[PDB]
């Protein structure tokens, strides 16, 4: 690899650099390379790879939206041209790109059947998310396999985060928004994104007396709420 | 090249959208690509053409800043590791890298004795802007000629523009503005930039009355002015 011959410790630096200049492709770079070392990552370290990833494929799927909106107005009475499709296309296989390494790293590195629970369920939910992306954007019988990998992530994410953490941990609340969002926007279940949210939100509220450590917490009971707003 | 099958008709198309995705890089290359056609760009061509470069030399430059920053802080008593040093080298190549791409350009298809006066104009101060981002990072002997490439540059476009546009003009505006800045900032000449100033700020005071067709012209003089005053 390009990184292969520097150190570990080093990676994380410039990694922590690169966030500072927002170079998120640096940064996700460094990062890939930190974990081709065959270590678990920290907490610290987990959320480097996050959020760089989530830099990266952010502005791609952004950039697609733009895109395939443009390409419908153009698909409405004009005029033509293959340009928008076209360009859409290069954008889609850089993010359809990423998308897989991410979950190569997560299948070859990361996901174990060892480790802290927060740290099994932060991979699960991450692989969730990437298989998420690529449905997204794909289509036909690929669409239908990729829908059924998210499924399975977030499915097992959620039996573990229900019987090891409790119903404010943030991440177990992250995870059930976004399987939710899952359910509504990816999978046609708008009954069970419903009964989500819905048991999610309740579950939390019951407990809010013990979280006083974060309101990362409330920010997410929110968003169940913005979103069982347009969903009911 | 990757853009040499690609109609010139559908590059600027995608260069227009890729500014819409915010794809500086994308529309770099496409505009890169169109100029390679050998085709005199038009006015609104030359500006898709300097702002997707700008764009992208401006998050190296600022990424720059941040690093020779950081560089600085961990120059003084603490502590140690070359981090920080290598990561800045890699940017400053990478910025190198896109200057020398644009001074290519500019030097192989653009810079023409012939065409409209506007059009010679913008090219010499573009390579005067390039030279002087590469003047930044530079050191030695190397530093020593890019200076002198920029004055070159930045003078004969002066010549140029002070014989064949009105003072108020926005690009001899922009022009005199970057040169003023280059003699204060690069090249160490606080007298020749702040007489630059000053002359092109009165003269264009004297005629403010006429550009009555943007206030374009007004934002720089507006610049010269809060120039003027550090300077002075």
């Amino acid at each position: 690899g390009a990184m292969g011959s520097m150190e570990r410790a080093s990676l994380i630096q410039k990694a922590k650099l690169a966030e500072q200049a927002e170079r998120y492709e640096d940064m996700a770079a460094f990062m890939k390379g930190a974990v081709e070392k065959g270590e678990e990552l920290s907490c610290e370290e987990r959320n480097l790879l996050s959020v760089a990833y989530k830099n990266v494929v952010g502005g791609q799927r952004a950039a697609w939206r733009v895109l395939s909106s443009i390409e419908q107005k153009s698909n409405e009475e004009g005029e033509k041209g293959p340009e928008v499709r076209e360009y859409r296309e290069k954008v889609e296989t850089e993010l359809q790109g990423v998308c897989d390494t991410v979950l190569g790293l997560l299948d070859s590195h990361l996901i174990k059947e060892a480790g802290d629970a927060e740290s099994r369920v932060f991979y699960l939910k991450m692989k969730g998310d990437y298989y998420r992306y690529l449905a997204e954007v794909a289509t036909g019988d690929d669409k239908k396999r990729i829908i059924d990998s998210a499924r399975s992530a977030y499915q097992e994410a959620m039996d573990i985060s229900k019987k090891e953490m409790p119903p404010t941990n943030p991440i177990r609340l992250g995870l059930a928004l976004n399987f939710s969002v899952f359910h509504y926007e990816i999978a046609n279940s708008p009954e069970e994104a419903i009964s989500l949210a819905k048991t999610t939100f309740d579950e939390a509220m019951a407990d809010l007396h013990t979280l006083s450590s974060y309101k990362d917490s409330t920010l997410i009971m929110q968003l169940l709420r913005d979103n069982l707003t347009l969903w009911t």
